[PDB]
């Protein structure tokens, strides 16, 4: 109204990218909410250097208003006449033009751009929001902010870019009952009324949009002292305080592990954790006030499963790398993103690593992010780490496993290449040019480069600006030839065009009867290379340190098998699950022989480690999954597997005993036998259910997620289904809360999953953060797998008015039609498709599930008769 919406295109705001001339210095941040109203109030007043003659200076807003008309400083000091302001929706910006028109900032000065602005606290997870909790029986609320990638733009108007770096002074006008947080520490508090309070916080260091924080919290804290002897302090509800102690210890120790060992300063006085009750991500590395989703920061060690001990030790660890990778150096650009997320997923694991000494951490990188991604990236619709992005939904749609899993994947073979103590030197380096600036890829190969002469640009290149890997194909044990790999043999393997036509320069590594000897396989070798003893047997790829997959010979493959079933033990835990996630990758690609890959399975019964567990679950999993209505082929593959996985599940048993991965094992080796069906294992699910059904017991954490599930799945009842719900509402713990969910979500009765579904629209029952973790739940089980699509089609404009179309989860929701695998059910997803065309932040995805179903329905086709043989023969 006082900036009317115009779609006036003639001019430089037409375009999407912020213009170069114009660079913010400093901020000064003011706001007041009305936090019982749901309004909040502001001005922003933005130091800006000018470089180039224009009429209009333009920035950042979205859905927040300006209140009046903007007013405009010379550097000289002197007010800028303003003629008219005016909103551009299409590209998000807010505009105003001179009646004027002035010259560039020469010398020390600049000009002053200020702003007043009123915006809503309500209906939303991003921005600057209000959220709330029960304390003593009393409704209690908190305001926060969440900002990455592209809504700083929401909360205040700002240029809202990654290099648009400036620095802040944030001050906020609250009532005195709360306290208030942000980035830096408190510098002044001063009474407005009896009743207000103005925090103003000391100047921070220049510093991106999306990392600017701040909120408004009646929270107790825990608190720790760095070896810096900076304050170290995680914020949490008075209820929940002893489920802090756990962040807080790791905090500390991976905070003073990283400090060390990046070589840098930590840029900030203070650092500061909170999880919000209701908070759209897992987390967010704001710089000194990090946010966390409670599930992924508060640990209770009588209540939660070392699954939780492991993701809030990695997702603070994954915080923590931030403050170095993304706040200190920052992306120029969002195609860089991965410089972000992928050093932080590596770096994540030392952390944890330094932290917890016989996690084997480094090891389940294995499980965590590489082969998981090597899935994703064996797709048509992926995509390189380097990505072209020119809206808020692409930029937002990246955040995504290239990013982080194949970033983290790529470092972790360019460090296994170039030596950790050379990576880490030239990490350290990175560090001291780029502080408090940006950089681009081509920045941080040259910085690696200076560290070891390696040709780290050329190889690394191949890695980074096409999507997709090769496969090692093994001529005669010793000759290797590259192959992009693809799970669809029909597919264009040159598509789409790739300026390096999917060629990899490939460090590979080899072990030849214990000793390891290291290749640069060059693309120009267009014939491929020949591994340099007169040996019988070549392990490629140990520990699957290259980001690639080897298939050997068939006779080869064959011996590997017998060699199995003889003594496994002749390979590492690493090796072993290796070998079976490529025999098994390269079987649904129809590039080796599915008999040659189910005959390395032969071995478990003797099977005790966790890793070949987790991908032999991973790849049983998916076949299981693709003949679940076949009454033929199924019965045969539960049996089968069944039988392979009870010692180890009947070794464990069902108790918490152990070091931290034999429970992890324990879990997830127990879990695969309730899935296939062992009549003792669901027995013992259904009795512990039954007796946590009592009130009394509590059952041992390990074990609980599983009870929830298959002790609903197989004796659940509305009196039960009841009892959890309530159950799920009185505990405090976000943990407990969540496998209550998927509990709740496992009951086979169509009445009480269509309650559950009704309950997404109650935001006194189902938080916000919560919603698309639910419909996931209930999309597992065999009847909410069609209920949960159905509903989220019934439901879509809903959906849409709820998150927005640049809502990333909501994007994603699709993905619950992966396991679908036949032509009626890829019609109905391209019928729904077509009906709601405008896919937002979900127009990845929606490629994803489509190219995945439409494999399915080949792979049927393929290997029905093929897989039936193996288990007929063989039962
Ligand atoms: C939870 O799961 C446990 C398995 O992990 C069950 O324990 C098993 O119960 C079986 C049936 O009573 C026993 O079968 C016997 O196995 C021995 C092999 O050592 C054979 O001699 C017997 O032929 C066989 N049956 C007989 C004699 O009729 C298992 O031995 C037993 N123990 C283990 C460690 O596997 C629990 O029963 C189950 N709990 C609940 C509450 O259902
Ligand atoms: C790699 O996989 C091969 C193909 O499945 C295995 O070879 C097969 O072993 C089966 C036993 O596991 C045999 O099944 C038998 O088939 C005959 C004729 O069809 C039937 O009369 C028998 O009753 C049946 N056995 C049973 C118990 O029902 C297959 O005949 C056999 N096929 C071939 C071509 O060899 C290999 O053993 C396997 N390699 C390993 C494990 O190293
Ligand atoms: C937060 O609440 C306000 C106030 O209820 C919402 O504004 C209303 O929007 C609807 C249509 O979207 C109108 O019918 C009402 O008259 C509006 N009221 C006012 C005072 O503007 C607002 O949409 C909510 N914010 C969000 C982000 O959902
Ligand atoms: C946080 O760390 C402290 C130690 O730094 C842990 O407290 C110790 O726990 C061990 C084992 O329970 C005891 O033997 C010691 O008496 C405790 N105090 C020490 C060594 O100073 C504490 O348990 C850790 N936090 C969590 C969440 O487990
Ligand atoms: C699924 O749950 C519903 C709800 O509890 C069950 O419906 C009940 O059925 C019994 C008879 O067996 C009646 O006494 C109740 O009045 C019914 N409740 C409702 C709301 O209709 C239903 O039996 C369950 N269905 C299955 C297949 O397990
Ligand atoms: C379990 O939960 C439901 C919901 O609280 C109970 O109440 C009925 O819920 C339906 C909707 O599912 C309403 O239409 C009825 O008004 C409710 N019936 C009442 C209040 O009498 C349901 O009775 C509970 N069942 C058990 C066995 O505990
Ligand atoms: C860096 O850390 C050292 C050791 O903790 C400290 O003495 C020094 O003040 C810091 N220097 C800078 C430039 O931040
Ligand atoms: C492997 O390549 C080498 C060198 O080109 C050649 O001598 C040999 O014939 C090839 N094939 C096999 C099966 O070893
Ligand atoms: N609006 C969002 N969903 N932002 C996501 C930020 C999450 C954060 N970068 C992390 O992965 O830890
Ligand atoms: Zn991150």
């Amino acid at each position: 109204d006082i900036c009317p919406a115009s779609e006036d295109e003639s001019g430089q705001w037409k375009n999407f990218r912020l213009p170069d001339f114009v660079n913010p210095v400093h901020y000064d941040l003011h706001v007041k909410p009305l936090l019982e109203e749901d309004t909040y109030t502001g001005t922003v007043s933005i130091s800006i250097n000018l470089s180039a003659p224009t009429r209009y200076l333009w920035l950042h807003l979205r859905e927040t208003r300006i209140t009046r008309l903007p007013e405009l400083k010379r550097p000289s000091g002197d007010q800028v006449q303003v003629r008219r302001c005016f909103e551009y929706k299409k590209q998000e910006y807010v505009v105003v033009e001179a009646e004027e028109e002035l010259t560039p900032s020469s010398g020390d000065g600049l000009y002053l751009l200020t702003m007043e602005f009123a915006g809503w606290l309500n209906g939303s997870l991003v921005g600057f929001y209000r959220t709330t909790y029960t304390e003593n029986g009393r409704v209690k609320s908190i305001a926060a902010t969440d900002h990455e990638p592209t809504d700083a733009r929401k909360s205040f108007p700002c240029f809202d870019e990654p290099n648009k770096k400036a620095t802040y002074t944030i001050s906020i006008t609250h009532p005195k009952e709360y306290g208030a947080l942000s980035n830096m520490p408190v510098a002044k508090e001063e009474s407005v009324d009896d009743k207000w309070t103005r925090t103003t916080f000391e100047k921070s260091v220049p510093m991106s949009t999306y990392l600017v924080c701040f909120a408004v919290h009646q929270f107790d804290s825990v608190k720790r002292i760095s070896n810096s002897g900076k304050p170290l302090t995680i914020y949490v509800q008075p209820e929940q305080k002893h489920t802090a102690e756990y962040a807080a210890n790791i905090t500390k120790s991976v905070f003073d592990y990283f400090e060390e060992y990046f070589a840098m300063n930590y840029s900030l006085p203070k650092l500061d954790k909170i999880a919000i009750p209701d908070f759209g991500t897992g987390a967010m590395e704001n710089w000194g006030l990090i946010t966390y989703r409670e599930t992924n920061l508060l640990y209770d060690p009588k209540e939660s499963a070392s699954s939780n001990q492991q993701r809030v030790a990695t997702v603070v660890a994954h915080e923590l790398v931030h403050q170095w990778f993304g706040n200190i150096v920052t992306m120029d650009w969002w195609e860089d993103l991965w410089l972000n997320e992928g050093f932080a997923s590596f770096f994540e694991f030392l952390g944890v690593n330094h932290a917890e000494t016989d996690w084997q951490m480094r090891d389940q990188m294995l499980l965590e992010d590489v082969l998981p991604v090597q899935e994703d990236d064996s797709l048509m619709s992926s995509h390189p780490i380097i990505v072209t992005v020119t809206t808020p939904d692409e930029i937002t749609s990246v955040f995504d496993g290239i990013s982080y899993s194949k970033g983290s994947s790529i470092l972790r073979m360019l460090e296994d290449w170039i030596k950790p103590e050379n990576f880490q030197k030239g990490c350290q380096m990175y560090l001291e040019k780029y502080q408090f600036k940006n950089a681009k890829t081509s920045d941080f190969w040259a910085a690696l480069e200076e560290a070891s002469r390696l040709p780290v640009k050329e190889v690394m290149d191949t890695w980074t600006r096409q999507m997709g890997y090769p496969v090692l194909n093994v001529n005669g044990v010793k000759n290797i030839t590259q192959k992009r790999f693809l799970l669809d043999p029909r597919a264009n393997p040159s598509q789409p065009p790739s300026d390096l036509g999917y060629t990899w320069n490939i460090p590979v590594k080899w072990t030849e009867d214990n000793i390891t000897s290291s290749v640069l396989f060059n693309r120009s070798e267009k014939e491929g290379i020949t591994l340099n003893s007169g040996n019988a047997f070549l392990k490629i790829n140990p520990d699957h340190i290259g980001f690639y997959r080897v298939n050997y010979e068939v006779a080869t493959w064959d011996s590997i098998a017998t060699a199995l079933s003889l003594n496994h033990k002749t390979f590492s835990s690493a090796d072993r699950a290796s070998l079976i996630d490529d025999a098994f990758a390269l079987a649904r690609a129809q590039l080796l022989d599915y008999k040659v890959a189910l005959n390395l399975t032969k071995y478990l019964k003797r099977e005790e480690n966790f890793l070949p567990w987790q991908r032999v679950i991973s790849a049983v999993t998916y076949i299981i999954s693709m003949f679940e209505d076949d009454k033929e082929l199924y019965p045969m593959i539960e049996e089968y597997f069944q039988g392979q996985v009870k010692p180890i599940a009947d070794s464990l048993g069902w108790n918490d005993a152990g070091d931290h991965v034999t429970k992890l094992l324990r879990s997830s080796v127990l879990g695969f036998a309730c899935k296939m069906g062992d009549r003792e294992a669901l027995n013992n699910a259904s009795s512990l259910f039954e007796q946590w059904l009592n009130g009394t017991v509590s059952l041992p954490v390990n074990l609980r997620l599983l009870v929830y599930r298959y002790g609903m799945q197989n004796s659940g009842n509305e009196i039960s289904w009841n009892y959890t719900l309530e159950q799920y509402q009185k505990t405090s713990l976000a943990q407990e809360k969540e496998k209550l969910l998927y509990g709740l979500a496992s009951v086979k009765n169509v009445t009480l999953l269509s309650r559950y579904l009704d309950l997404l629209k109650d935001t006194n029952l189902i938080k916000t953060q919560d919603v698309f973790t639910v419909i996931r739940y209930i999309s597992y089980n065999s009847y909410g797998k069609n209920m949960a699509w159905n509903w989220i089609q019934l439901n879509w404009d809903y959906l849409v008015n709820r998150y927005t179309l640049n809502n990333r989860n909501l994007g994603r929701i699709v993905t619950i039609a992966e396991p679908f695998n036949t032509e009626l059910q890829l019609w109905q997803m391209e019928s729904f498709f077509a009906k709601y065309p405008q896919a937002g932040a979900g127009e990845k995805p929606r490629e994803q599930v489509l190219e995945t179903v439409k494999n399915n329905i080949e792979w049927l086709k393929q290997h029905r008769n093929t897989i039936r043989e193996w288990f007929f023969n063989l039962l």
